[PDB]
């Protein structure tokens, strides 16, 4: 069902994550980690303390889709085997230092064509697919967007609710 999902999304904050390549999103799904640029890293650390759930909604650039969504389980931390991110033109690897742990809520795709009726007040009411990496999505639009994804029956939200 969707009752536990709605509970997790209750009073959550939502952020759009734009990745330049599929390889890093695949790595994030396999390992439960994400790294972003320092400007967005600071925003996510502040949000993590402020909200019962912080949700990252992922979209690979030029894919025309979202690839899933996940909940932050930690603030960013440095120190660990450098994740073997595929670095775009000038990512320095030092800018992708700072690793957040995430718990996937949905690893299924959603095409942008399915979200065309959702606009984001925090980005001038443009369609929610439009936005830069780290753009915050207002609560009602973010909740609706997450509910549009196909159910991911491989995920049990029971352990996620306990992190809360
Ligand atoms: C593992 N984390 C990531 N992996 C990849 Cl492949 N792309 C990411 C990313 N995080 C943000 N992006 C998008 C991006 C790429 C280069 C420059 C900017 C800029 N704002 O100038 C933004």
């Amino acid at each position: 069902g969707t009752s536990k999902l709605k509970y997790v999304l209750q009073d959550a904050r939502f952020f759009l994550i734009k990745s330049n390549n599929h390889e890093n999103v695949s790595l994030a799904k396999a390992k439960g980690v994400w790294s972003t640029l320092p400007v967005n890293e600071k925003k996510l650390n502040l949000a993590f303390r402020s909200a019962r759930s912080v949700i990252l909604i992922f979209s690979v650039r030029e894919s025309g889709k979202f690839q899933g969504f996940a909940r932050l389980s930690s603030e960013s931390h440095h120190g660990g085997s450098p994740i073997h991110w595929v670095l775009p033109a000038g990512m320095s690897a030092k800018m992708l230092g700072g690793v957040f742990k995430i718990d996937w809520i949905c690893r299924r795709e959603l095409p942008f064509t399915k979200s065309a009726h959702l606009t984001n007040p925090w980005n001038e009411h443009k369609p929610v697919k439009i936005g830069r990496d780290g753009q915050e999505i207002e609560l009602e639009c973010g909740t609706q967007l997450c509910l549009l994804f196909p159910p991911d029956e491989s995920i049990d939200l029971y352990q996620v609710i306990h992190k809360m």
